RNA sequence: CGAGAGGUACUUUUCUUUUCUUUCUUCUUCGG
RNA sequence: CCGA
């Protein structure tokens, strides 16, 4: 009953569409058929055995279905059989009243504090199709001959009104729409088996704004002027968030805001003066980009004259309160009347940097503000022009990922197909080339990081008087010796990691050791991928600024364009020594910084891990017990204190000294202590949710740690040594079969482990590596580093999908329940041929590589198609459709390195999803594999003091509404109970705000210690004043009418 | 009996399923 | 947000 398009099962193949049209109009009524389409295998001379017919109403569709079920449709000795189609031939609503024809559409925004409306442009004679089934509305705006489809979804509309232009309340002739996001703009571009009854033989492509004055990009409010709205109120009541009230308006003249730049929603800084500060104007413009202050409410002189002469802190704390409230403030003058050093010091201690984040849509721009992000190397060596850095990302109108059809649309012209670049392509290229111009500044393309390329983000810098965009680029190094287009861009994002700086090593302290390599059977291999050597004391001097008591044996390090780990030798003689396979460019700096050193974090059992280990003769029955042993201590965590220590000592951090571990041993029951009872309940809800969503079966006998190679020569092909550290449960039973307590903290292994990587798809990635013991290996002090053999045939890191040794993880486990004795041969490791140019990079090929990284990026579908093609097909991970996908994954993960795309073919998509997915829109099917059993196994389980308190309250309650958190536990833990529209489809963008709220509340915990030491410096007398802080949050008599917080006094 | 002319006489003699693809715009995976 |  949703659609009227009917698919006929058996039509004759000797007919034309007119013969079927006349037959259907002879049996049914006259001209009751809207669309008719017979698909052809060839171009125009080979029709197929079925056809699609779309009727005008539902009654004639039901009558045709009743005639077909009674066998009364005989067309040339063929009984027609009707069924249901997949979609409409033309996206047209089947309603005679919803198709509003020849109406007036005008755009604008409320100008003054009242409910007025200023019009920029006016469109006369447009269409209006309200698609209830597809949950969108579309307009057809004709301009200069061609038309432009403007698609507006239902989720973008937040307020539907009923206005009146003519003044009379009974003459309802206007409908005001309030759009949170922007609309999708389309364009019409320019025979025998299609009748179609109208002019619909064209195609829609996503282009930029069509108006010469560019009014649509600053048109967050709409006004649908209808001819006569009397019975249309029953149709407009189906719109979401429809306020059932009649309200008048005033049509203000608004042709003043007429810009010609690509960045439309910006205030004219030349009119208000170039002497305005950037810190206030950027926040005032970001409030305009949000749905709090309109354009005319901020561009008036009564707001600039009252905000120009003031201090910069006082004018910012009253502008942050405008973003604090969720109500749309119509009069900003009335709010600021009721509203009335450390930043440079706080960057080198906790890597706190406030960067201006932007979101570029195909229509407008969305500036957010100086958000707290992790400071990298470049902004820490450039801590004087922090207001010139900007993170720019290219997203959709609803802040989602840009697909491959919004730009570079394919069109078969001539003999072969050719991709056609639309107006979004030339817009993103113009933005990357020229730049954006907000305030008295202009942001130029600096570079982009390795993860910025996958997330479609880029770094931008403004050329000031001191430095420029070229000087900061040549300060990193010289990139003229790289003749590639992808590698020259990838080496400019190498020096952008989230690191902590250390002392500078001079240029005289270099020692180049000649490397080692093996060439077996014509295949080139190497053992010194990114490894190096370091001394005993140098680890102490590099750990003196990080606070590491336990000396790590291997840690990833970077300086001067070199990348990889370094190992500790006990026969060291110099301070620093380097290999030759670290050089990427000839830099001119040698400042040292460390990203992440070493951590003995226990592992989990991922989906591809089960997919690759349920093939080698290991049974599927133990995978349910491996999660049953976890849920037996996870389920009774809410009502017991014994399982609460075991489910927190190794779940999130092994030696994790946090607030949940100090009150775990010397603590009470979870019935009392609500500060413990809240976070433990939300950790239980997190542990069930991230187990139901993805496979995260925890095992205590396995770890995850960074590996390195050692210069000993004893280790051979097939034998390593694992000197793991003893956890809180490893010291309870030292006498084990495969484990051996060599010391108190160091618990070595004597069994056999499996070593793989985090992405793995080929069955040759599984390899058995026996842990042996030697006195020369135990005397070298290889703590928290799985060492690798020096010689052999090929290196064992390279056996795990061609992995190098440059600061990457390794999944290891010495469990003895599996049967890994069956072994498969490995796959190839050499990628595609590199592409070298005959000239130098002119800084436009990097723009082309960044824009063409969005298209032809099928990395998101290969791991999905492999996981479904291993569920639906027996002899999984060994069929040909698994080997082609395993080759395409290794070709697609090198797309950031070399410029060779993946090109995911057709007849390989599954078109059917298993049970263990969150895709509730696809026609799914019940999975019979072990993954469906593991998905059902969790469904079987789920069946003086007052001033400080009041200032902590107002310092904490703002970021809940600012981030979208409804409670304190959503923002103080990391995981929010509610999700947004674009965050429900992007895990990487969800992790951004997940880390960003923790990095935000870290500074709140810093100022909670700062105010505590500002109140009293004595520690022995602080326990008597902390009792009052506990009593005002525990006792109900000291609780005021506001919602007080219980996580306030728990600072230590 | 040899030469020159015209005539009967190789006719399809090996094409392969006739069911082969357009219902399209869709979550990379891991750890801080 | 960052590193395979
Ligand atoms: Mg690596």
């Amino acid at each position: 009953t949703n659609r009227s398009t009917v698919k006929i099962s058996n039509v004759p193949q000797t007919i034309v569409a007119d013969e079927l049209l006349r037959f259907l109009e002879l049996h049914l009524g006259e001209d009751t058929v809207f669309a008719l389409e017979i698909p052809t295998t060839r171009d125009n001379w080979k029709p197929r055995d079925f056809a699609r017919v779309q009727f005008t109403t539902l009654e004639v569709k039901s009558r045709a279905q009743l005639l077909s079920s009674q066998s009364k449709l005989l067309f040339k000795t063929h009984n027609l059989r009707l069924s249901e189609a997949y979609d409409d031939i033309i996206p047209r609503p089947v309603d005679p009243r919803k198709r509003l024809d020849d109406i007036v559409l005008t755009v604008g925004f409320p100008e003054s504090d009242e409910k007025r409306f200023c019009a920029l442009e006016k469109w006369d004679g447009v269409r209006c199709w309200i698609l209830t089934e597809k949950r969108r509305v579309e307009f057809w705006v004709w301009e200069s001959g061609d038309c432009y489809k403007i698609e507006v979804r239902f989720e973008d509309i937040i307020e539907t009104l009923s206005c009146c232009v003519n003044g009379d309340a009974s003459e309802i002739d206007a409908f005001l729409l309030k759009l949170k996001y922007g609309p999708k703009v389309f364009k019409r571009v320019t025979d025998r088996y299609r009748f179609c009854k109208e002019d619909f033989d064209f195609m829609w492509i996503r282009t930029t704004d069509f108006s010469g004055s560019k009014s649509i990009g600053t048109s967050t409010c709409f006004c649908l002027e209808v001819h006569n709205g009397s019975t249309m109120l029953d149709i407009f009541s189906g719109l979401p968030y429809y306020r059932e009230d009649t309200l008048s308006l005033t049509y203000v003249d608004g042709k003043t805001f007429a810009s010609a730049a690509q960045i439309v929603p910006l205030l004219n800084a030349a009119i208000l003066g170039l002497e305005f500060p950037y810190e206030i104007l950027f926040q005032l413009n970001a409030l305009v980009h949000a749905q709090k202050i309109s354009l005319f409410a901020a561009s008036d002189m009564e707001l600039i004259k009252i905000l120009r002469g003031m201090s910069l802190e006082t004018a910012l704390v009253i502008l942050k309160k405008l973003h604090q409230q969720s109500s749309i403030c119509y009069d900003p003058v009335f709010f600021v009347k009721t509203q009335m050093a450390s930043a440079y010091k706080r960057l080198t201690e906790q890597n706190i940097m406030s960067c201006q984040r932007a979101y570029v849509t195909p229509s407008k721009i969305y500036l957010l503000g100086p958000e707290l992000e992790t400071a990298n190397y470049v902004v820490k060596n450039f801590a004087e022009h922090v207001s010139d850095f900007m993170r720019v990302t290219f997203v959709e109108e609803d802040w989602s990922k840009l697909p491959a059809n919004a730009l570079s649309v394919n069109s078969k012209e001539g003999y072969f197909v050719k991709p056609s670049r639309t107006n979004i392509y030339n817009r993103v290229l113009s933005i990357l080339g020229e730049g954006i111009t907000v305030g008295p500044k202009r942001f130029e393309f600096l570079a982009f990081s390795a993860s910025q390329l996958r997330g479609n983000s880029v770094w931008m810098f403004a050329s000031n008087e001191k430095v420029k965009a070229e000087d900061i680029r040549e300060w990193m190094g010289c990139f003229r010796k790289i003749r590639s287009i992808s590698k020259c861009a990838a080496r400019m994002g190498q020096l952008f990691s989230a690191s902590r700086q250390t002392l500078i090593v001079r240029a005289q302290d270099v020692e180049q050791i000649p490397d080692i390599e093996v060439t077996t059977d014509g295949a080139d291999y190497c053992f010194s991928d990114g490894i190096g050597k370091i001394s005993l004391a140098f680890a102490k001097q590099v750990a003196q600024k990080c606070g590491l008591s336990h000396v790590p044996s291997a840690f990833q390090i970077r300086y001067g364009g070199y990348k990889g780990v370094i190992a500790v030798d006990r026969s060291s003689f110099r301070k620093l020594s380097l290999r030759d396979s670290m050089l990427k460019f000839d830099s001119n700096n040698r400042m040292l910084n460390v990203t992440r050193w070493t951590e003995s974090m226990p592992c989990f059992l991922n989906r591809e891990i089960i997919c690759l280990l349920s093939t080698l003769g290991i049974e599927d029955a133990m995978f349910e017990a491996m999660q049953a042993v976890h849920l037996s201590m996870l389920g009774n965590m809410l009502e017991d204190r014994d399982a609460a220590l075991n489910v927190l000592q190794k779940l999130s951090g092994e030696n994790s000294k946090n607030l949940l571990v100090k009150m775990l041993l010397q603590g009470y029951a979870p019935s009392s202590e609500p500060y413990l009872s809240m976070m433990l309940r939300v950790h239980h809800e997190s542990q069930l949710s991230e187990l139901k969503s993805r496979c995260r079966i925890l095992v205590p006998k396995g770890r995850i740690l960074i590996g390195c190679m050692d210069e000993m020569g004893i280790l051979e092909y097939g034998q390593v040594y694992v000197r793991v550290t003893l956890t809180k449960a490893e010291l309870k039973s030292r006498d084990q079969s495969y484990f051996r307590k060599i010391d108190e903290e160091t618990s070595v292994v004597i069994g056999k482990v499996v070593v793989t990587k985090n992405p793995c798809l080929h069955p040759g990635d599984i390899r058995v590596l026996d842990a042996i013991y030697e006195v020369h290996f135990e005397e070298k002090g290889y703590l928290d580093c799985i060492i690798f053999p020096q010689k052999g045939e090929r290196p064992h890191p390279n056996e795990c999908s061609g992995g190098d040794l440059d600061g990457d993880q390794f999944f290891v486990s010495w469990d003895e329940k599996i049967i890994p004795s069956e072994m498969d041969p490995p796959m190839d490791y050499a990628g595609s041929r590199p592409r070298l140019m005959d000239h130098d990079v002119t800084l436009e090929e990097i723009h082309k590589f960044f824009v063409d990284y969005m298209i032809s990026d099928t990395l998101g579908v290969i791991s999905t198609a492999h996981l479904v093609h291993a569920d639906r097909d027996p002899e999984k991970a060994r069929s040909q459709k698994c080997l082609e996908l395993a080759n395409l994954h290794s070709r697609a993960v090198d797309f950031a390195k070399t410029g060779a795309p993946a090109e995911m073919p057709y007849a390989l998509k599954p078109r059917e999803f298993p049970d263990f997915l969150e895709r509730f829109e696809k026609p799914t099917y019940i999975s019979e594999s072990v993954f469906g059993k593991l998905y059902r196994a969790v469904k079987s389980s789920l069946a003086t003091a007052k001033a400080h308190r009041d200032m902590y309250g107002e310092k904490l309650t703002s970021l809940m509404i600012y981030y979208g958190a409804a409670n304190e536990e959503e923002i103080l833990t990391g995981i929010l109970k509610t999700k947004e529209m674009y965050l429900a489809r992007d895990n990487r963008r969800y992790g951004d705000m997940k880390d960003r709220i923790t990095l935000s509340v870290k500074d709140l915990h810093k100022e909670a210690m700062g105010w505590f030491e500002k109140s009293c410096e004595d520690e022995q007398q602080k326990k008597k004043l902390a009792s009052a802080w506990y009593y005002v949050t525990y006792n109900p008599n000291h609780r005021d009418e506001k919602l007080t917080f219980l996580s306030f006094p728990w600072i230590v």
